[PDB]
């Protein structure tokens, strides 16, 4: 990654064994549960493209997912190239060249080039641009590997309401509900999918109840 | 987080793998036992809003609780906006803009903006403001998930007094008793809820006994 | 805590995850065995009052003990206030104010205030003052939770002398014997509580024997 | 390794116990799965030839592989020597000498020499050159130890498509398919090797389907 | 401990959780096996008297041993006082005072005093002096807890010679043989205590055989 | 060890708990497998003689080996003294004295002396000299504890060739074959010791086959 040192300057540091191990372990334990994405983001703080590729390459399993991620990256890189075509022909001696999509993804750029872009004034934040593409791909994979529709999350007759709500919002997270549903699912589907006894109580609360109020009512 | 370096200056540092792992593990092990809150507070020392969101987002389960926390945050952010309305229209070039509630919660602000607010002279401590909202929400969740009323903590006939007192004050902590009860429960309910033999002894101690004195008397 | 940096200056640093985890684990494993106190002391090196409260608050169980500790703190804080009354009325702008007992215990003071006191020339060492109160309380709890009188530590007929002496001095430590007994128990109770065969040998050694000499004699 | 310090200068640092342990453990756990290579690369960031030899020498098992790796190194070192012959006869006093292949591999050079080459302006990056030879050898070993032809990865009649695709691309990775196959295997062999029911569906998708589309179709 | 910082100056640093944990664990696992002493010495690098007391106080069991160690310390402190009596009467304002034995052992000195002695030019190395007393005491305890005489280490008829020699020198280490025996036991008791078959072979080697030669001969 | 700090200067640092633990664990797990030597070398980067003795002394078992190592050290120290006799009689005040063999081994020198030698311009690298003696001794022990002759490593009739080659080169490593055999054993004994079926195939490959080619042929 690129870090600031103790005297305020941006320099390259090796990825730590701790970081490497943390990432491998989170993939091993959590697969593509939604919470893997914020963990990736955090563990890739300051990452170069080379570092991001390192992280992805350390994943041993989940190769269907890793191929989908490559496809996503290739699409974003192609879009980059449409928006930001570079002049061809030899680079001015000693001067920074313009990154193409493949350079952002670290396939056709050196570490030295990546460092140069990321620490330029003003910077071309190739680490952050690539990380965005990766996260886009990861979110697609999370959605793919989500096993259950929100339509199929219904409170059992002997299921505590809190347990149901846990399942409901964990499923919405994976399914990657748009903000309206996340926000309002409370008013709609959460009540509809409750068991008959809790549904009766929730209906009687009337509109605008907080989740705290609902959970209290159905305790 | 924002830390001071070795030469006395405030700069941004990535959240460490150790910090990330510690938080996930404490939620995994302790759920919303009251002691999770001081651990959150400690692990989020110097945190930006982005860091706080990272921490919250790394939680995989407990999604009912995480939705209640969002609701709490939204309420505090709305109150912020009522107390501190911002001027609309384009920002003066190069100048710090005023944070709205959504900016404090990290949904509409960049890391660079957050750093700028937190390190301004004087600072707008958006990390600490957001952390307060989060802790407010966490305390509500602790109360919610507390399973037992203090009224139902009564000393068994074969239960050592110390074991009872442990249960009593652990329950009061979760229930989030006001200071009077925490302070005085000793004089009131703790004695009332003791078993007959210990109650007889405690009654005979008369008023103002310390907890040490009570525990000695009922050993 | 407040630490010196690499250039010799006293600044605030966040409590580390390692420190936090070490403390929780020592309480989990050792409860209020006497050796918990030196571990607390060591793990709270340089601690502010805020840090000390963090450490105490991270304890999930042992709430009878934690309430006794609060009582101890309240007594010491009240004594502080009797010895060091503060002038009331508004503080001189920009100037350090005088700490009350509640400020030392971190209930009515900010982190910024605590830092200011601890790093003043000359300092008001509020961390060390509070730590002393806490340790006083912890020692009371160690004594309380000590299960066995020294009077009841007697060498079994088939018990190796070393095993007995281990039990004896572990019990004296918890019971918190005054220096005379720690020093001289060797000459008195240790011999009296030995089994008949070892007692006969120890009696014949005559006065002033070292513990090494006693242990050799009864091997 | 050679690292930059806190003031921006390139100096030698000992290989850490953490790095050493991470490498041994990855070989112990993963043998020569393809993901071992990016882990080697990452753990050898900034490595001298001496460090690289340390890493390789810490491997206790897999001695057939380690002998193949030596053979690969010897071939690359011989090629180096053909491309970059050195002048014989005594070195100018005090001056940097030119590295031979054996010097790059760390068999005939000192640590001091390696440091001198790697930190020269301009550098002779002997660590990176040697690392390339090692990675070439490691890739040969990965291919060797790959147990299964891609021709033999066929979807079972009761095997979820995702599970099949996982096996397929994990095998292609080890077999070290050229870019065309990695890229296009999707259009060819992946469909051919699918079970009859999924094959029927995939055929009907027509050309140019993304892997995401295929996986959705065969869910 | 007192350490040098990054700019070459001697300052106080808190004892780390890692150091604390390492020491407790070595006592837990190894008791008073001889190898505990070098581990103590290493973990107490740069220690103040306060740090050394911390380390000793963190030991929960082995209280017979810890009381013997106190006795040893008291003897060394008394000898210190006989060799280095201090002038009584009030200290010159602002000036370093002379340490007594109790000050070296950390019972009557502050951390500030200890730091002052250890960093004086020239220093009064109270940490190293106390550590020597402790190590003297620890060595006595190692000898005490050594269960077996070297006279009783004899090679079994079916025992490999190497296994016997392992037992022999492990016992000599604990028994704390003087240099002559350590050096020459090879020529004497090691042969005498070998089984008849190996003894016959060793006798025929004649004088001055290395241990390597003996072990080869009896393989 | 002696390390460079963050400003480029050579100073003494305590051996870390991590280093100590890593070494003990590698001896516990691996005994005197050949791979222990590179691990020793790596963990003793920058070590003083005092540090090296610390490392060796922390080993609890394997005392036959540790006595052989002492013997090796004594021989090398005696040779040092024959090659580099020192002038007797009192040292010039304030001046560096010349190390004898016992000083290099850390038995008759202080830490301060060792630091002085190692950081002199030009240095007398007593750490590296002693480490060489230790490694010489360790290699002798590895050879000693190697249980099996290369003559006895023969491919089983149902043993995969790769498994055989693993055993073969692991045995050669321990036996510490000279370079010719390591290099050429491939052409000779490896084929001779193969099972009849693989031997037939290898014979037909003719001379100069790589190990990769052999392993492919016998798959
Ligand atoms: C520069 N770069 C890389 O080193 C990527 C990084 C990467 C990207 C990703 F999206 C998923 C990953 F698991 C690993 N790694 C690989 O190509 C290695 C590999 C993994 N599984 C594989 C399965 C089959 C196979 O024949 C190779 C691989 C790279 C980076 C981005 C893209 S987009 C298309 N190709 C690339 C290549
Ligand atoms: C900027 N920001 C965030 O990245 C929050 C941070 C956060 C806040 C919180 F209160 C609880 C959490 F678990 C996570 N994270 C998420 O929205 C992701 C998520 C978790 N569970 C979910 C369940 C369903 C779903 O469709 C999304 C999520 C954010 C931060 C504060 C608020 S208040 C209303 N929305 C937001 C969004
Ligand atoms: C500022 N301050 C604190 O944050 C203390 C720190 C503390 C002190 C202590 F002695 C024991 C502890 F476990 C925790 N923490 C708590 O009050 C929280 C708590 C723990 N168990 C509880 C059981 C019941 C309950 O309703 C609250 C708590 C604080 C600090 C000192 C004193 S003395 C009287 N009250 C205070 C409060
Ligand atoms: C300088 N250098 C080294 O210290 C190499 C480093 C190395 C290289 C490698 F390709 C694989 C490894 F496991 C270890 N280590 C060894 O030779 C020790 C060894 C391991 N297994 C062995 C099996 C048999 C044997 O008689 C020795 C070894 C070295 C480095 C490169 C080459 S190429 C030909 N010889 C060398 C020697
Ligand atoms: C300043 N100082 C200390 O804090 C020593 C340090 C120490 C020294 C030692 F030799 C063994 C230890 F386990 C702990 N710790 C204790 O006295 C506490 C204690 C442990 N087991 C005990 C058993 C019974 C008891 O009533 C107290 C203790 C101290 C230090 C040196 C000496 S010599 C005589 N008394 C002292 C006291
Ligand atoms: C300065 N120095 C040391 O502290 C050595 C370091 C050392 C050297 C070594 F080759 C093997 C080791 F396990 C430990 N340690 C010991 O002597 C302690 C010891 C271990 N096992 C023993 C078995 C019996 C015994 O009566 C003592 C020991 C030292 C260092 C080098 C030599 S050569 C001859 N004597 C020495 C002494």
């Amino acid at each position: 990654p690129i870090v600031q040192n103790l005297q305020g300057q941006m320099v390259h540091q090796c990825i730590s064994p701790r970081t490497l191990n943390a990432w491998v372990k989170v993939v091993e334990e959590k697969a593509f549960s939604p919470e893997v994405i914020p963990m990736f983001s955090a563990l890739s703080c300051g990452a170069t493209p080379q570092d991001l590729n390192t992280m992805l390459n350390t994943v041993g399993g989940h190769q269907a997912a890793m191929q989908m991620l490559k496809e996503t990256i290739n699409e974003e890189a192609a879009e980059w190239d449409r928006l930001h075509p570079v002049h061809a022909g030899p680079i001015a001696p000693g001067q920074m060249r313009e990154p193409r999509g493949s350079d952002i993804a670290g396939t056709t750029s050196t570490l030295q080039e990546q460092i140069g872009w990321m620490t330029h004034n003003p910077p071309i934040p190739v680490g952050e641009i690539y990380k965005r593409w990766i996260i886009l791909g990861l979110n697609k994979i999370v959605r793919m590997y989500s096993p259950t529709s929100i339509l199929d999350i219904r409170q059992g007759p002997k299921e505590p309401f809190r347990d149901y709500v846990d399942r409901f919002y964990k499923t919405l997270r994976a399914e990657q509900a748009s903000q309206e549903v996340k926000n309002a699912a409370t008013e709609t589907l959460l009540v509809q999918n409750a068991n008959p006894d809790c549904k009766t109580i929730l209906k009687a609360l009337g509109p605008g109840a907080t989740l705290e109020e609902m959970m209290t009512a159905c305790q």
